[PDB]
This record gives C-alpha cells, sequence and structure tokens, in this order.
C-alpha cells in the first residue's frame, strides 16, 4: 500500500526521524518560499551494509539556483533520520511511505 | 492496466485540483510526472503541495515542488504515484502552474 | 516488449506532431524535451493532447523550457497510450521530444 | 535489475563528433541504457546538443535529440535510463564539447 | 533483496572512493542516487568520474556528473547501478562533492 509522506526541516526542528513498528521512497526535496538565498544541505543518517551508522548527503539546494531536486524514488529502510545540515530552511521532503504485508 | 493522460492547471482563481474517484469497481492511481510554470507566471517562487492521508490516518500537506521562472520553470517528479483522494494546490506564487502525469486504472 | 527510438521536432512553422499507430500493443515512453541551438531566448511550452480516463480530450503541459535557464527536461519515461498529439504551445522552437516506442 | 550490467561511456568533441555503439553476434539481447550527459571542464560556454541515431519501429534510421546542455546554465542532464537497442550512433550535433555520455550496457 | 544506505565524500584531500565487495556468492550493486556539492566547494566545475569494467572486461573511466555551486549544485542520477568493483573519483574541481545511493544485495 502507498501513503503520502512529507516532512518539514527548519531552524526549529532540523530533524525528522522515520521509525515505526516498510519503506520510505523519497521523491523531492524543495526550499520553502521564505528560505535565505544560500546553500542548504539535507542529509540522511542510517546504517550501511557493514552495519556502521553513516551520514550521507542527499541534496544541496539554493533558492536562486536550484530550489527543488527530484530524487526519483530513493528507497530507504527504517530507521533513518533526515536532517537539515546547513542553511536557514525551511526545506521540505516529499515521498511515499510504502507498506507491504 | 489502462493508462490515460492526466493534467491540471492551478491558478489564482483556481488554486486547487481535487483528485477523487468513486463508485468504481476498479483501482485508480495517479503518477505525477512534471510540474511546470506557464508563460505569464510572475518571476517568483511558486510552491505546489499535495494534501492527503498519511500511513497513520492523519491528513497531511507535503510540498511537491518549488519552481521559479528564471531559475527552474519545470521539475520532473519521475512518476510520483498517489492514491485517491488527493488535493493538489498552489500554496504560493501567482501565475498559472501545470501538473502533468498519468491516470492508471 | 521491444524498444525503438521515437522523436520529433516542433517549431513555430511545424507546431504539432500526431503520434498514431495500427498493428501489437503500442506505448510511447517520453524521455527528454530539449531546445535546439537556434531557439530564441524565451519560454517554450510543450503540451500533449489525448484522452483522459473518462474519454474526454484534454491538453496537459509536459514542460516549460528556456535556453538560458533550463534548455532540457528529462521526463523519465512518461508512458502514453496512442494516439497523442504533441504541440508547441509557445516559443520559436525548434524543440525536440525524444523517447521510446515500445511494442508488445 | 535481472541480467548483467557493465559500465558504458564515450566522449564527443568538435574533432571527434560521433561514437558508434554496435554489438557482435554473441548470444543475448543487448541494451544500452543511457544515464547521464555532462560537459567537460574545458567546454565552451555555448549550447551543446547530443543526438542519437538509430532504428524506429518501421526499421528506418532516425535522429533524435537527447539533451541540450550549457556550462553556465545546465552542465549535466540525467536521462534516468533511456534504453536503446543497438546499433546506435551518439553525435555531438552542435557545440565544441567535450561532452560525455555515461550509462550501462545491459546483457540478457 | 537488501537495500542499505551508501555515501561517500570526495575532495582534494581524498579524491577517490573505492567500492569493493568481499566475494560471496551474492549479487551486489552500487546504485547511485545523487551527487551534490558541499558547503565549502569553490565556485568552479566539479567533475565526478567512475572507473569500472566494460562489457569486454576492460576498465574504463566514465564521467557521471559535472556540477558547479552557482549553476547546478546537485544532480540526481535516479539509481544508476554499477557492479563492483568501482572507483568514484573527483576528476576535477576542489570539492567537497558527496555521492549518495544504495548498496543493493540479492540472490
Amino acid at each position: 500500500q502507498n501513503f503520502l509522506f512529507g516532512c518539514e526541516l527548519k531552524a526549529d526542528k532540523k530533524e525528522y526521524s522515520f521509525k515505526v513498528e516498510h519503506q520510505l521512497s523519497l521523491r523531492t526535496v524543495s526550499l520553502g518560499a521564505s528560505a535565505k538565498d544560500e546553500l542548504h544541505v539535507v542529509e540522511a543518517e542510517g546504517i550501511n551494509y557493514e552495519g556502521k551508522t553513516i551520514k550521507i548527503a542527499l541534496a544541496s539546494l539554493k533558492p536562486s539556483v536550484q530550489p527543488t531536486v527530484s530524487l526519483g524514488g530513493f528507497e530507504i529502510t527504517p530507521p533513518v533520520i533526515l536532517r537539515l545540515k546547513s542553511g536557514s530552511g525551511p526545506v521540505y521532503v516529499s515521498g511515499q511511505h510504502l507498506v507491504a504485508l
């Protein structure tokens, strides 16, 4: 089954934690109307193939250059934290929460 | 699997498009492909959002794209499949914005 | 399925391209829209015209491009059922549309 | 996914405008899946256009434009896996290059 | 199949990332998702290349992306799968450049 997913990362609330008791498929990352005209970096933190915790950079966005990046359905296994690493925000992430059996 | 074209135009006097379907004996999905700015759009940031129910039963609004005529007038979503009901809305910016995709049955 | 190249050129003088077939099932999968070297520095809008799920003919905007801002857009395999018209709603062109014609 | 995938790339430039992709009668179905087109560091600031030349479904050779790129506007376009059955020629239709094309050679 | 997060950072200090898998019996792929420029990247073209095997078993270098902070800071590759082993390399520019993606395992 396939549900809408989204989160907002901002100075207030730099992180979103995807957990639960499934797959997230990330679709776009985009800067809100009010973001400072500067580079924003959004990162994902989770476990790699070795079982080590890593931080990976998903996108670098700037309002006057590239305010949206489309990820094409980047599937991630829970758990993952999405975080605004730099830039004012707000930054949005959209995608799907997929459930199977 | 039938595949039909899908589109809508979001503009100042019509900021929403309601994808709802019903009394079908048939499963419906939309797969969004592009969001694009029309010619007369003000050169300012435009934001299009989707409003629908999440995995935990709560209506949410998610941002699909931020576009700007002089910077990035089209964004490709690559087949963002959404289950009905869903509202697409022009959250901010003037000028008309378009969404294109597919309506699968 | 098998896979063959698809393309067309749209410009102010040749604004429309009609995609039709007979036969096998056919689908057109669009991949890129791009602006040609000689296109004017202005917005070019490309649209598709074909049927919606209720049988009514609609027109949908595939892409807005401009040589000095975004000369190409990748559609990522936008599958369309024949027949469809592709049209240059605005802009000088030339604009190119590329993709696959899939046959099964 | 499924069958085997190998890396594919070529470079196109003013003095080397074409790359011809052909597969020998070996056994298997072969696909060339195009992933990216990007401009090299040295490329002049002008539009560069890359086209592909191959078979339509009527068996006739056609030329289609894959991407228009410019260093100071849009130096890379991801094609997301535009599969093409060999043979096909990739050509720098306009501009100086260098241009690179990347992708996968798929074998089943 | 399995899907794990993958990432690496390439910069003038460390221009290469080597993706190998310890021989096992299963199919691994590195599926590349995005390449993006870090906060301190200088404003010049950055070019990331991959070096790996072609269909004839010969090692080739192929350019994946060209990025520049004031024109195009991020490129999505949309799941460009490559069979190990592969080196990813900053073929020019300063970096930092980051690559994200998935390490896929099947069979």
